[PDB]
Order: C-alpha cells, then sequence, then structure tokens
C-alpha cells in the first residue's frame, strides 16, 4: 500500500512550520472531528487574568542567560541551555514576559517562540492516528504545547469522551483541565508509550495565572528520523481507560496491557 | 550644527517583525524611557473582554478569502483589502478572519494581526517633541501600525492627569486606551492637519464589541522622510489648545496660534 499524502498542514498555517498528514496504513480519511487551533480556547467565562503590573518578571539588560535573571529564579527545578533546550515535585517553567526589561529574543523565551521541529500526523498500526518526527530531535528540545479547550474539572467530570482530557493538577486553587476533543492541536494526536520520548512540563509565559500552566512537551532522550512521538499519560488514565481498551505500544517493559494489569492485580 | 545621534536600535526590543530605531539629531533628550514598551494591548485591572471561541462569527472559506462568499469581508463596514493587503474605504470596521475561520493564517483578510510591516523610525521634531517618520515609500492604504496601550474605563480616564496619550475608542460602555504608561510606537505619533494617516477600528481574535483595536492605514502615498500623523480631532484641541498650539505648519492649519485668533476675532 503506497503511503498517501492527505494533507499539506494540518493547522492551515498557524504554526512556524507545516504539519502535513500521511496514511500508509488505511482507507481513514484526514480527521475533521476536532477544529485545530494553535492556542488555548475557552467557550465559558475563563477571563485569564492578564494584568500586566501583577506579572513576576526581570530587570535583566543581557540576554537572560545568568542566574540573576530573577524569571529564571522562578523556575522550578529545570533551566534553558544556550541552544534552547530544556535541562532538569513536577518542574514549573517561568518564561519571560511583556514586563521584563529583556528582549524578546532572550534565552528564556522557547516556549513562546514555538514549533521549530518538522513533525508529521500520520496513521499508525495498532493505535489510530499518531505523530512522528521528520527529523533528529536532540534530548531537551521543545516539540510542540498540548492546546485545546480549557475546562474546570467539574465540566471534565461529566464529558464522556475522555480521550484527549489533559489535568493540570494545580497545587493551590480550584483544577483546571485542556480538553482536546473538539478543539485541539497536533498534541491530541500524540499517543501514550510505556517508553516514552517526550515529557510535559507547566509552563508560564505571557500570563501568570495559576489557574492555566500551560503544558510544552520536550524530549526526554534524543529521537531518531521516522520515531513515533509519545508520552507516558499516567497511572490515572489507565485505570480508568483499561476496562475499555488496553495499551498497544509493545514495549517490554509495559505497564498497562492486559497482562502486565493482570500481574499487578496478583 | 548638531548631527544625527542613534540612540536606541530598536525600541520595541524586538517584538516587532521589524526593528523601530530611534535618533536626535534636534537636542539632548535620551531615548525615552518614561513608558513601558508592549506590542499588544494590556490590561492593569480586567476588561473581561469576551474570547469565547464560539462567539466568534467566521468564514467557512479554503481559498484566500478573497471571495465575496467570505463572511468576514461581509461583515468588514464600507471597507475591504485588496490582493495587497491595502485598505480601500459612518466610520469604517475591519472584521478580520479569526481562528474560527476555516480559512489559512495566511490568507487576505489577515492585514492587522499580522503585525508592522513598514519601516519607521522614532526621531526628535523640532518643535513637537518626539515624533514617528517613514523610512520607505508607503503606499496610500498600507497599514502601519496599532494604537496600543493600556485598556481603560471611561470613569478611569476622567481620573487620569495625563491624557496626551489617550485614545476614546467612541463606543454601550465606553473604553479608552492609554498609551502613557504602556505604549507601543503610536503613542509618539503627533497631530497634523495635513494627516497621512488614518486609525480604524478592527476586531481581529475577539469579536467583543466594547474593545475595537485601532489599526493606522495610510490615507494617501507617503515618501521617505515624512512625519506620520494624523487628525486627533476638535475634541482633543479644544481642551488642549489653551496650554500649546499646533505646529504642525500646515498652510490650511486648523489649531495653530494664528487659526485661534482669527476663531477668537470671529467670535
Ligand atoms: C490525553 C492526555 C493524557 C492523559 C491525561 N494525563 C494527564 O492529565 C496528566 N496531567 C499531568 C501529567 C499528565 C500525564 C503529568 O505528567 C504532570 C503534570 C504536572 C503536567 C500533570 C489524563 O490523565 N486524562 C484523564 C482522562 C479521564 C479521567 O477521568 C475523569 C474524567 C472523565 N470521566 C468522567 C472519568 C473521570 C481523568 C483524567
Ligand atoms: C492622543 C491620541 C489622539 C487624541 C484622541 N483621539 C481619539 O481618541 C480618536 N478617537 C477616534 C478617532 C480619534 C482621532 C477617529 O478618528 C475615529 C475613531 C472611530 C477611531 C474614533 C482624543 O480625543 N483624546 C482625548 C483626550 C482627553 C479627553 O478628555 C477626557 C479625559 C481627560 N480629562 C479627564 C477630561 C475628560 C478625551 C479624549
Ligand atoms: N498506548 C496505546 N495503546 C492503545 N491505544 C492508544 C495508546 N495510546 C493512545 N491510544 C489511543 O489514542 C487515544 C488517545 C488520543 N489522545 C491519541 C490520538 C488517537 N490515536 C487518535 O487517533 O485520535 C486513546 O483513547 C486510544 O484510543
Ligand atoms: N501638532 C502638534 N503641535 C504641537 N504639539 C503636538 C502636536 N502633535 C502632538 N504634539 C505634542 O505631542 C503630544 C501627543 C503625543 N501623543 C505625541 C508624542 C509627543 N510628541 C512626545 O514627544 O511624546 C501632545 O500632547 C503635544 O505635546
Ligand atoms: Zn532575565
Ligand atoms: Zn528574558
Ligand atoms: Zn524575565
Ligand atoms: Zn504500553
Ligand atoms: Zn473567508
Ligand atoms: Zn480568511
Ligand atoms: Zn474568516
Ligand atoms: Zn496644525
Amino acid at each position: 500500500r503506497t503511503e498517501k499524502i492527505i494533507c499539506r498542514d494540518v493547522a492551515r498555517g498557524y504554526e512556524n512550520v507545516p504539519i502535513p498528514c500521511v496514511n500508509g496504513v488505511d482507507g481513514e480519511p484526514c480527521p475533521e472531528d476536532y477544529k485545530y487551533i494553535s492556542e488555548n480556547c475557552e467557550t465559558s467565562t475563563m477571563n485569564i487574568d492578564r494584568n500586566i503590573t501583577h506579572l513576576q518578571h526581570c530587570t535583566c539588560v543581557d540576554d537572560c542567560s545568568s542566574s540573576n535573571c530573577l524569571c529564571g529564579q522562578l523556575s522550578i527545578r529545570c533551566w534553558y541551555d544556550k541552544d534552547g533546550r530544556l535541562l532538569q515535585e513536577p518542574p514549573l517553567i517561568f518564561e519571560c514576559n511583556q514586563a521584563c526589561s529583556c528582549w524578546r529574543n532572550c534565552k528564556n523565551r522557547v516556549v513562546q517562540s514555538g514549533i521549530k521541529v518538522r513533525l508529521q500526523l500520520y496513521r499508525t498500526a495498532k493505535m489510530g492516528w499518531g505523530v512522528r518526527a521528520l527529523q533528529t530531535i536532540p534530548q531537551g528540545t521543545f516539540i510542540c504545547e498540548y492546546v485545546g479547550e480549557l475546562i474546570s474539572d467539574a465540566e471534565a467530570d461529566v464529558r464522556e469522551d475522555d480521550s484527549y482530557l489533559f489535568d493540570l493538577d494545580n497545587k493551590d486553587g480550584e483544577v483546571y483541565c485542556i480538553d482536546a476533543r473538539y478543539y485541539g492541536n497536533i498534541s491530541r494526536f500524540i499517543n501514550h508509550l510505556c517508553d516514552p520520548n517526550i515529557i510535559p512540563v507547566r509552563v508560564f509565559m505571557l500570563h501568570q495565572d495559576l489557574r492555566f500552566p500551560r503544558i510544552a512537551f520536550f524530549s526526554s532522550r534524543d529521537i531518531r528520523t521516522g520515531e513515533e512521538l509519545g508520552f507516558d499519560y499516567g497511572d490515572r488514565f489507565w485505570d480508568i481507560k483499561s476496562k475499555y481498551f488496553t495499551c498497544q505500544c509493545g514495549s517490554e517493559k509495559c505497564k498497562h496491557s492486559a497482562e502486565a494489569i493482570a500481574l499487578e492485580q496478583s
């Protein structure tokens, strides 16, 4: 069967680079049961706090490469190197923002600068659609953001389709989620892998509304061209979904196959 | 004879598509720093802007939105963009395409949201403080820049001391953009009685009608070196003419000491 190109860019020019879609496995058409958005949306009143006078910010007159940068100090157990790659309680990134004295091209601006690597939406053998790299990707490289519809945890609890639901797990305050079922970007198609090669990290950029950390994926290891991207959806997801389907990642250390679940239960 | 110094390579600190340098060949005034440069409007208290994506009117085009079937183009009042992104013209109202539209990010109805494309310079004028001039030919109808600042209420505008950077959106609920403390290059654009740019109300990523954004388009071909200016309006000058008179130098200046003398003479 020929690998068919069925969309030049599922993001319709909204990302820095196109994200084409191909299918060399079956007759499934380009997915159109959702609306592609490049940034989070709301379908009820969220009213993100964007008061510029309440942003924590730095006073750097360099490129924010020094340890004296306040924004770097606010970041929890992680930092960017000279090439914009991430090094590591879960981590938390505070990027520079419109209140900082620094320039838009300072060293603390990786996620807000968007997608740089070539990605492809493709039909997998056993998991539906998936996302793969069309280039080599060094460890620590920003891949993409988990984008979708901002909703409350109360709303998330009553929605029937949770296959694209991301829980932000807020520490202090009410808990919010990003639901990518009806509105989402390329990340909604990233599958679960028990041997993951990307990791999600909470990030603040142009607002510091603690209800709404944004979710950035970074590679956790060097990734080779053609490799499927995947992250660990987490035990909570699988405790819920396993009664409907089990993991087909096929790793030797798969944790969520029928067999693995059986072994955990014994 | 004083010669011109470059005193900042980019007052926007890399936030615009192009750098906006500042020069002074007139006096010893340093790069202005009694404000915070911002490339997009800010809030210091919430305006509760409606950003519900389901409230957006949007089009179904999969072309470049150049057809008359584009709903967004239909919603635009008494104006439209040509194939080069130039504006042609009860003031006009622009509805650009948005994230709910089915079209691509590079369609023909995205001029203002795509940002500054012309080359501008902040410079020291002889009599009007800082001003902004063209560094290139700017054809008639070309987008120049947005009037960016702090979104504030009518009431808040009333209690603020300095209104030299205050723009009334001319609305329902009444709001202003105050560029005194937070603003972009537009805060430095002076009044001209022979204006060469015009402010136009625009909607882009929201359609909260209380909060049009303000886009300047050239009203004629502008040549390199020409100072940019719009008509601030009679309201501004009714207030300000007591404190200073217009220095624009136009043969038909409406607000000079000379013009004021005549008006006070007639009445
Ligand atoms: C599709 C995205 C990947 C799975 C998702 N993972 C995460 O939310 C998550 N959150 C963090 C991570 C991850 C992976 C992290 O890694 C760290 C973090 C701090 C970013 C926090 C998840 O757990 N989703 C989910 C699905 C269903 C649920 O059931 C609820 C609501 C639906 N019905 C009604 C039953 C009740 C609950 C949750
Ligand atoms: C500096 C910017 C240029 C002057 C400014 N012009 C406009 O607002 C304006 N609005 C439109 C235009 C223009 C030029 C248009 O051309 C068309 C439009 C639809 C965009 C609507 C203006 O009129 N400002 C202003 C200043 C003082 C005022 O008095 C208030 C607040 C101060 N004290 C408290 C007294 C009360 C009021 C307003
Ligand atoms: N490791 C996995 N094993 C089996 N199914 C998976 C796995 N990871 C993801 N899936 C499937 O993909 C859904 C999660 C989606 N966010 C991923 C995109 C999905 N593959 C699609 O085609 O739309 C899950 O509900 C499963 O249907
Ligand atoms: N035509 C004019 N004649 C005299 N002064 C002007 C004129 N236009 C603008 N100004 C001055 O500029 C102020 C308006 C500002 N938005 C423009 C930038 C200002 N020139 C500055 O240096 O900051 C007015 O309050 C005046 O001080
Ligand atoms: Zn810094
Ligand atoms: Zn910085
Ligand atoms: Zn900073
Ligand atoms: Zn597995
Ligand atoms: Zn259209
Ligand atoms: Zn369009
Ligand atoms: Zn449209
Ligand atoms: Zn004049």
